[PDB]
């Protein structure tokens, strides 16, 4: 015997890949660290299938490492509803699954996961109840970087398995060599994961121009473009290489999400986005650069306080003025020089930050437990 609840996932794909990417994230975790029963359902399957390539983009149900993926249909197939219903990024539930989450015996636990933020403020609303119209109340389940908070996503054992990748060079050398991409010695990576970015050029000027080498990896995405451009080339293809004095770019293909964090433990700096990747490249322990689609300016500034806090007073500066001008559009000169020379400082603070939230217990565990206590109390039983 072993105790099992079923939980369904609703996303809904708006834009780019952060909100599949986190739900189906959370999804494997708790089927496969935790043995629950899941059913992830998602409106737009082609989304799905570009962060897991094992997925068949057609199929309406398909069973994906323990997790039953399944169609949002329009209009919506009525099925029973699980233990627990997770309303991720507030995508709105089918008006028939209400229903069925308030017609059982033991009503469905009903949580809206939130996006994350280093705001102080979503400690007073993490885990905060809403009576709805039906009866049923819902729970916000708001991430964060302290406490009180739902945490950070992260797969048990995933900064073990980190430090022994990045203590490897023949296991870093043979994953980039499955890319095509082959380091030279002294040589800076950079990956680029990024939105459409005006502050690029004056970037790639600066590491053109540099003393010292960059490789910078460009998986398939918006800011392919915006490089081809500044190349002054027409086509960018997967696997092309060209090189700018001091600079070479490398196109890689948009590859499966366990491969990507292979990429970012790869490198030295990590320009990343939305949700996902950018949390992704806090547990790489590694420099990155955090790109936010343009009211963003609030959870900017709140993740720079907290995470330059326990910075040296310059690499803090350097570090703060490059961020607000990578999502301002322009003005990275002055930082990037300084904050180029404080990379192997910024790489030691890097470790730390992942070590110490390393510490605290992750999201899915807080999702479970979460689900045990409401559970317990629904009974009026000791916990
Ligand atoms: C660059 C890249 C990203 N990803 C994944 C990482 C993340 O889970 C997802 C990107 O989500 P995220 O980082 O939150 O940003 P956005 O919402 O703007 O897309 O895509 C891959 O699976 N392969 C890749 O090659």
């Amino acid at each position: 015997f072993q105790h099992m609840a079923s939980w369904d996932i609703f996303c809904s794909v708006v834009d780019n890949y952060g909100d599949i990417g986190v739900t189906w994230r959370l999804a494997r975790q708790l089927a496969a660290e935790h043995g629950q029963a899941v059913r992830l359902w998602v409106d737009e399957p082609q989304a799905f299938a570009r962060i897991c390539p094992r997925a068949d983009p057609v199929a309406h149900v398909q069973c994906l490492d323990g997790v039953e993926v399944r169609a949002w249909g329009r209009p919506w197939a009525p099925v029973a509803a699980a233990d627990v219903v997770i309303e991720a990024f507030a995508c709105e539930l089918p008006e028939a699954h209400r229903q069925a989450m308030r017609e059982r015996k033991r009503p469905s636990l009903w949580l809206n996961l939130e996006y994350l933020s280093a705001e102080e403020w979503i400690g007073s609303c993490h885990a905060l109840p809403s009576l709805q119209a039906c009866g049923l109340s819902k729970y916000f389940f708001f991430p964060g970087f302290r406490e009180p908070s739902g945490g950070l996503l992260r797969e048990a054992g995933l900064l073990e398995r980190r430090r022994r990748f990045q203590a490897s060079v023949s296991a870093q050398d043979e994953f980039l060599a499955s890319l095509g991409v082959r380091r030279k010695v002294g040589e800076r990576l950079i990956s680029l994961f990024a939105y459409e970015n005006p502050a690029l050029p004056g970037w790639l000027e600066q590491l053109r121009d540099a003393r010292q080498p960059s490789l910078l990896l460009v998986p398939e995405g918006r800011v392919l473009a915006d490089v081809a451009d500044w190349l002054r080339v027409a086509t960018l293809a997967v696997g092309d290489v060209h090189v700018r004095d001091a600079l070479r770019v490398q196109v890689l293909p948009f590859m499966a999400q366990d491969d990507y964090d292979r990429l970012l433990w790869c490198c030295d700096l990590n320009a990343v986005r939305g949700e996902d990747s950018f949390v992704r490249a806090q547990w790489a322990g590694r420099p990155l650069l955090w790109h936010i689609y343009r009211t963003h300016l609030a959870k900017l500034e709140a993740f720079l306080e907290l995470y330059c806090a326990g910075l040296p007073a310059d690499l803090a500066e350097n570090l703060r003025t490059f961020w607000l001008a990578w999502n301002a559009g322009g003005g990275l000169a002055g930082a990037w020089e300084g904050l180029e020379r404080q990379l192997p400082e910024w790489r030691r603070e890097a470790q730390r930050w992942a070590d110490e939230q390393g510490m605290r217990p992750d999201l899915a565990a807080r999702l479970v437990q979460f689900y045990a206590d409401w559970l317990l109390e629904h009974h009026h039983h000791h916990h």
